[PDB]
């Protein structure tokens, strides 16, 4: 029920930024001793990268339909979305804790990228049990609901019969409210701590715009999102462009942001 | 309908911070020369008040059931919530701004002249954005309370089940479309405030920095709202449970910031009231990092 030209167009558009990504993991992985990226963290960036092309590959399994094995399709990309934005976002605001704290506590007198490569593995532990609860305790069975539904208003009757069919859990709203809260407090955190690494260094070690603009597009994303796949499920076109649309503009805005100013100076250099 | 000992709980814990709210206007009102509450915003803090009352009269309004037009009690529920947590979320963000803007341009005269009917005017503009938003909520689709009995008969992937739900609910047609709008918003607004936070962190003390006061009102902010969500949406068989727990909810949220806000005031207004030998009594107010 997907168009492939609108299928094309969105792979040709994930594909060029899964390659720009790929550019930016081996332009950090290959220019580990210049002075500019290593003063940017290069093995954390590493991490930045595989969450983003984590997030392409979700985007990509959006694009695939009419398999009764289309839970376990939903589970996988809903799954790897998750893993994906919590692996992007959390060296982002490993480096500016570490930041923060070099600025500050070092005046009245240091922290390894093990330490927080640490914060950052149980970050995605919290999100792999918070996962893993949803895929055991309710799953996301499909089922052909057919039915006739009596309208009384206390002013006129009326009668509907409707045949949706539908893929969600028993308790949507609880799993969604629950990783939107946890995702929320994390980037409330983040923001906080853009705001203490405030004009402090220059924007190729200091994520402050970054972030804020990560974390700006990941709640206008989301919410958008969530609206157009809860009501406009009949607009599967729109559905499908949509959510890769957002996913596509939110990972490449981030990885921009990150990388462009590492080649802007390694241009000059 | 409704347990009595519970409504009688709730309705004390809302009067005594009701009292409360009111003492703390009195306060403000009475000693607004002091020189500590002077270098905060005390006309930013009765806008904050207003808007706290105006949420503990949403608090009262959330026990009102069996006696109406429901549908408008509904509407007049959630908007008074929305434009309390306008009125009480924006003074924060401007005195912080304000702080912000001070310590961070010291550049040779150009002093920043920002008086408080700027931030009423930004005060205004956020409370603009709310009102047209609950303006278009209530005119496009209104929450009607409308009672539907219906029979599915559904077919897993190997059994067929016939089940018959009748259930009663006053909500709007569009429901999850305004709740995404009013959150996204006030979650925009939010982050922007945890910005502000990060960004005045260290730059004076507790009584004029309001770090710790939006840190924690936005933490419990969204703990709360998400929590009141998931038990409104699912649980309508135990209302007791949810008017409890939208009650003491929206209590906690206010009182903890109202006192995060007042009280350093009252245990600072003594230590500048009666000597004020000179202004190095208040060394760490003018402080940076
Ligand atoms: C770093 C760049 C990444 C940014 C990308 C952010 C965009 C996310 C949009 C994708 C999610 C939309 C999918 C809608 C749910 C769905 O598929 O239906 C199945 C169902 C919801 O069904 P439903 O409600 O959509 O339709 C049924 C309607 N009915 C009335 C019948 C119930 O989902 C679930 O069962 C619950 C599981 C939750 C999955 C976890 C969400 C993943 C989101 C990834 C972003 C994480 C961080 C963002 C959090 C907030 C940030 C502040
Ligand atoms: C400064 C401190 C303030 C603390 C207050 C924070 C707590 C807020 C709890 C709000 C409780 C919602 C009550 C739901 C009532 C209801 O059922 O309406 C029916 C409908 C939804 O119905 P329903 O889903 O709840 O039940 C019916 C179930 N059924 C499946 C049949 C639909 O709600 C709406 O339509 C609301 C429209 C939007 C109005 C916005 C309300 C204002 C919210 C508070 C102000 C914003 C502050 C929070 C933002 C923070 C962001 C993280």
């Amino acid at each position: 029920s997907l168009s492939p030209v609108l299928l094309g167009i969105v792979w040709t558009f994930l594909s060029c930024g899964l390659l720009l990504i790929l550019f930016f993991l081996a332009f950090t992985i290959h220019c580990r001793k210049n002075r500019i990226v290593k003063m940017s963290s290069p093995n954390l960036n590493i991490v930045t990268l595989l969450g983003s092309c984590l997030t392409y590959s979700s985007a990509y399994l959006f694009g695939i339909q009419d398999v009764s094995s289309m839970e376990t399709l939903i589970q996988t990309r809903l799954s790897m979305l998750c893993i994906g934005t919590s692996l992007v976002f959390g060296p982002i605001l490993g480096k500016s804790w570490r930041l923060y704290k070099v600025f500050t506590q070092r005046v009245p007198d240091i922290i390894k990228d093990l330490q927080l490569l640490g914060l950052v593995a149980a970050l995605l532990m919290a999100d792999v049990i918070l996962l893993m609860t949803w895929v055991l305790t309710d799953p996301i069975q499909c089922l052909q609901i057919l039915s006739v539904s009596m309208t009384v208003t206390g002013k006129d009757v009326s009668c509907t019969s409707t045949s949706t069919h539908f893929c969600a859990s028993r308790y949507s709203d609880v799993w969604i409210a629950l990783i939107w809260g946890c995702k929320g407090l994390l980037l409330l955190y983040g923001a906080y701590l853009a705001g203490l690494t405030g004009h402090v260094s220059s924007p190729p070690v200091n994520q402050s715009l970054t972030i804020m603009v990560g974390v700006n597009l990941l709640v206008l994303a989301a919410g958008l999102l969530f609206v157009v796949t809860r009501y406009l499920h009949s607009w599967p076109n729109l559905v499908f462009g949509l959510t890769s649309g957002g996913i596509f503009v939110c990972t490449t805005t981030i990885n921009c942001f990150i990388f462009i100013p590492q080649l802007k100076q390694w241009k000059a250099f």
